[PDB]
């Protein structure tokens, strides 16, 4: 999975290691394995949410298969808010996902695309 | 119900009173009375978990007849896990849980077996 | 959670489902469990919202925690009001809600109160 986690906090006070522990719960919530699961943290943007500068955070998730239905991107979202609002202490009001299916002719990997892997 | 809580977080980060307050909280998990809960804590021992050594917690609960189906414990751990993350400062990709249903004939109380009470 | 929607809508004119669909969104908006939200909707009644006896709704909600202040429930308004006025094909003139703040020695269950679960 490809996970792009946009913030307006700053790099201090986003806590040591989230990106890694983000691996770990991505892999648990899409069913996928931590070593296929890549993860962008951006801190210390300038961010409006819900027309609001307070603190606040966008998540991205793309896959294949996994995020391309309503009610799998139900249960994922509950997964990935309880997450991210525990890890960055920030109301549920503060964090929206987007969801984006990819597939195999999209991804280049070692010089190829997924296609023929 | 019975509860055994295995843990390697040490005693002294294991918050006082939780046995009861998990008394309290499986009553109203699992619907059966307070004194009718049996909670075992184990901490301080030596844990991995998803192959690593961070702290976490295991789970076990076993009951007549409310553990026994994906629907009821898919409610039962959303529960176990809140109370479980707030109670011991841990992510929930730090504890797992096993559900394990019972027969009056397995449990002896007082001498006997709940099957001839 | 404690939801009531009193409405002069005859219950034919009130979708199918609505009480099992409003509880996942009350679930979703407030932050709580949807297998601890309770919605009870009461049609066909006779009813003036805003001085009018055309079609309308009212509905209180009752929590702990989570609908005491005014910037918490203008979120929980919102999201109610966009919910509402699509499943009741209703104008937003003609729905109000009422928040009712709840402790824990005011709610029964199992033959005790929360309290002591
Ligand atoms: O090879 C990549 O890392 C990769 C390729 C595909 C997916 C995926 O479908 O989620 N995730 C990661
Ligand atoms: O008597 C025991 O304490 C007891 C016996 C049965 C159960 C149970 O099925 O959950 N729980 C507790
Ligand atoms: O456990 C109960 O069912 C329960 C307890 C509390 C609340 C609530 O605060 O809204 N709702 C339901």
């Amino acid at each position: 999975p490809f996970l792009e986690l946009d913030t307006n906090l700053p790099a201090n006070r986003v806590p040591a290691g989230l990106e890694k522990r983000l691996c770990a719960a991505a892999a648990s919530i899409l069913g996928k394995p931590a070593d296929r699961v890549n993860v962008t943290v951006r801190p210390g943007l300038a961010m409006a949410l819900s027309g609001s500068t307070e603190p606040c955070a966008q998540l991205s998730i793309s896959s294949i298969g996994v995020v391309g239905t309503a009610e799998d991107n139900r249960s994922h979202s509950a997964h990935f808010f309880e997450f991210l609002t525990k890890e960055l202490a920030l109301g549920q009001d503060r964090i929206l996902i987007r969801f984006f299916p990819l597939e195999s002719w999209q991804i280049g990997k070692i010089g190829t695309v997924m296609t023929f892997l």
